[PDB]
């Protein structure tokens, strides 16, 4: 069954120890790398690729939401080659993309990522599928042409993400604008690396704020571009 | 939310990895001693306390059911002093009511424990309770009466669960009726340990197939015979 992807209301929050751990949740995937930062090896935080609105992470259509996340788990995973946790799908994570390491699997700052998760299920039923849930790939048949995206890069993206992929930093030193490439992005191991994942996330979230305004020959051209790019090895 | 305890059909498990998960973890409920040797400390298995039609485990009103389970997960324990993951419950169970160690968290039988009681879990909205979820307590005003408690267990408990409370094993070496006492029943760090808990337990699962048939009064003065006896400390 597919469900509707419902957002909870932060005013009608638990209290007590629950109430207590999402709010902490939903500040380690805010401000991950200056929250954990002995697990954190880049720049990026859990918002840079499942964005939400209203200080809530994880909350966009088409954006990898966390709506409905804990009851798809656990489920089969080709890398690890069984059934996983979605406290093991968060360890590889912060490995990929965070360009780190795993948080045990009874660490409380993971627990809190949890019980976040969860409060933004709530209602789902186990088992149904949230309308715009993951991200989209998008594939073309042929090879992305990096010179287009070379130039679509100049005149969409750059503003924002750099002429070298180094993003934008805040005032208060966590990234405005996300790195691309370089040795505050992701790994080579994210998903993100993968070019039908990158062009299917710029499709449908990028340039900020003008979804699915890119064509979708642009998108895969722009996401071969900024594939091209050096960024930390994973192990 | 309150919500109607269902059971899924066997029939219509889902096949690939998760199927084959499902089944197993099936199996380590129903047969635990058997299957993991090296966690389980007594001769219970889960299905012991927590009964199942069909050949299933957990899926009994009044009698702790895993159905809806995996939505109410992390939770505050106040054993634990903070939030814990169901893993963590699991982890708690060998550890008390099977007299054992836990499994690490991320063990495949684990796992696949916790796929079956996805399974069962299947349409429950996350964060909804299901109707007849957990053991309901029964508690009176007065200490338990253990002679008359004695008197009602050799009436109506004996012929299965033995004048020693050792229990009636099967001809393949499994309990068909487990033991109440004794050094292959729960330990004292159970939660069937509590006299309300063993109290309610009994008022309305017990004798077998009668289940509510014992006044209050009953139910209370034979758990407290029962837990009179010694069975294995826990640390
Ligand atoms: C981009 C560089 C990412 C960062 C930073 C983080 N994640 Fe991620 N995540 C990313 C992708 C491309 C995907 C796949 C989407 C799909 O179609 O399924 C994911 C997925 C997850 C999931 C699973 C979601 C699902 O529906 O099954 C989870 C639970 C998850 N990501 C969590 C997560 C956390 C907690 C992060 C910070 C530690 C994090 N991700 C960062 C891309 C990116
Ligand atoms: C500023 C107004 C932006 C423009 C123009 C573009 N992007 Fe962006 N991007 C921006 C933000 C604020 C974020 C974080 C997530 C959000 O949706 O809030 C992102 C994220 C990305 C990512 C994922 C994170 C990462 O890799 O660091 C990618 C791959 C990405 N953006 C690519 C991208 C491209 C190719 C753009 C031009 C087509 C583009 N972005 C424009 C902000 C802004
Ligand atoms: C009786 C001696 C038990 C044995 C054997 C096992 N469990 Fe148990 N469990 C027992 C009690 C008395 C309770 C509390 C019920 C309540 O009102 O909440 C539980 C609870 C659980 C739970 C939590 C259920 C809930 O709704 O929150 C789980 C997940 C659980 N038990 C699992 C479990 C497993 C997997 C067992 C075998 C390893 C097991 N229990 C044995 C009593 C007894
Ligand atoms: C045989 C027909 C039984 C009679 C009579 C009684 N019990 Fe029982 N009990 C029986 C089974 C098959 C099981 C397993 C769970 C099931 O519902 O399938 C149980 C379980 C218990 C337990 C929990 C497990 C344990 O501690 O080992 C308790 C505490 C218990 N039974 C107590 C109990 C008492 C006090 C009875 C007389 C009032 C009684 N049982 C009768 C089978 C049978």
């Amino acid at each position: 069954p597919t469900v509707a992807l419902t957002v909870p209301a932060a005013a009608l929050l638990p209290d007590g120890a629950l109430g207590e751990s999402i709010v902490r949740g939903r500040r380690y995937l805010s401000d991950t790398p200056a929250q954990l930062p002995d697990f954190v090896g880049n720049g990026l935080a859990c918002r840079h690729c499942h964005p939400g609105r209203d200080g809530e992470v994880g909350t966009e259509a088409n954006a990898a939401p966390f709506v409905g996340v804990v009851g798809r788990f656990p489920q089969y995973s080709a890398r690890h080659g069984r059934l996983i946790t979605l406290e093991q799908r968060i360890g590889d994570c912060f490995e990929r993309s965070l360009n780190g390491r795993a948080l045990a699997l009874d660490h409380p700052a993971l627990i809190d990522m949890l019980a976040y998760m969860s409060w933004l299920s709530q209602g789902v039923p186990v088992g149904a599928v949230v309308a715009g849930h993951g991200i989209p790939t998008l594939t073309l048949e042929r090879e992305p042409d990096g010179v287009h995206g070379e130039a679509l890069y100049q005149a969409r993206c750059l503003a924002c993400h750099g002429a070298d992929g180094s993003g934008t930093l805040d005032a208060d030193g966590r990234y405005l604008f996300p790195p691309l490439w370089g040795p505050r992005s992701f790994n080579t191991g994210a998903g993100m690396n993968r070019q039908a994942t990158a062009a299917g996330f710029i499709k449908h979230k990028m340039p900020l704020g003008a979804d699915d305004s890119l064509s979708d020959e642009e998108a895969w051209d722009v996401a071969g571009f900024v594939l091209t790019h050096p960024r930390p090895l994973f192990q």
